[PDB]
């Protein structure tokens, strides 16, 4: 049933170069997969630790299962999954720059604007499709998307693969579990400001209920410092009370798209949460 949405690959074809994490049920390398084309990719490799359960093996098949249905340059791509041997594991594309968040982080301040709105088109493209598909991610952040070594990006779930995020979860979602893809759309607000402000934390550390009341109130989080109006103004819609206002991520693609042909139209820029 996971061979349904993921091909097997033969154990054979992997090789396993290095541990990156480990946890109590399963650990995450990087290594390479041999093509049946016998075209050699670098993977990022999921696998079991030795010993799990009959349980333990079908939920971390339906990882498997999910990812295997998206198949889109801008989300998290499967390369398939091993089952016929032991450990079981899950086979993905390799993202050499890691999370996004950490990624900018490291970088403040060193991308040009044009640069970082491309990551937002792709993180955009890859929301669209999914929206299309009818999944509602739940987990948009920036920590979730992944960025390879040409700084493209793509939405995965590296945390659930790792309660509501209440900083990135919109307030009819935190209210009573309205989860739509109006509600991702809040999500990517969210990651907007994210890059834009290179990795700093949504609301920083306030208090998980004064994030709530605050957003609740009306308040919503600064313009990053240099921010070009357009794209505060792109969050400030993304952050619509009013779920039925916020854009569609069509809209969102296709406001970037014209930001990227039109470079100048960044040049207008705006000058602790904000009310009016
Ligand atoms: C239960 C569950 C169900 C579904 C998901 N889920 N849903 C999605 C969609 C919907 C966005 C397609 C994507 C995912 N899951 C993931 O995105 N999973 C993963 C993320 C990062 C990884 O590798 C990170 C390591 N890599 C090293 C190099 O630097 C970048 C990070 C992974 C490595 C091996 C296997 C899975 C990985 C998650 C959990």
């Amino acid at each position: 049933t996971v061979h349904e949405f993921a091909k097997e690959l033969d154990a054979t074809n992997i090789s396993i170069d290095k541990v990156v994490g480990a946890g109590e049920f399963g650990e995450v390398c990087s290594g390479r997969l041999k093509l049946p084309s016998k075209k050699e990719i670098s993977v990022a490799i999921k696998t079991l630790k030795v010993g799990y359960t009959e349980k333990q093996r079908r939920d971390f098949l339906g990882e498997a299962s999910i990812m295997g249905q998206f198949d889109h340059p801008n989300i998290i791509r499967l390369e398939g999954v091993v089952t016929k041997s032991k450990p079981v594991m899950i086979v993905t594309e390799y993202m050499e720059n890691g999370s996004l968040d950490s990624f900018l982080r490291k970088h403040d301040a060193q991308f040009t604007v044009i640069q970082l709105v491309g990551m937002l088109r792709g993180i955009a493209s890859g929301m669209k499709y999914l929206s299309d598909m009818g999944y509602v991610h739940r987990d948009l952040a920036a920590r979730n998307i992944l960025i390879n070594s040409n700084l493209v990006c793509k939405v995965s779930d590296f945390g659930l693969s790792r309660k509501i995020p209440i900083r990135w979860t919109s307030p009819e979602a935190i209210a009573y579990r309205k989860f739509t893809s109006a509600s991702d759309v809040w999500s990517y607000g969210i990651v907007l400001w994210e890059v834009m402000s290179y990795g700093e934390r949504p609301y920083w550390e306030m208090s998980n209920q004064d994030v709530i009341k605050a957003v609740d109130e009306g308040y919503r989080l600064p313009p990053p410092m240099d921010c070009p109006a357009a794209l505060y103004q792109l969050m400030l819609d993304c952050w619509q009370k009013d779920r039925n206002n916020r854009p569609k991520f069509e809209q969102i693609v296709s406001i970037l798209d014209k930001l990227i042909r039109n470079p100048g139209s960044l040049k207008i820029i705006t000058s602790n949460l904000l009310l009016d």
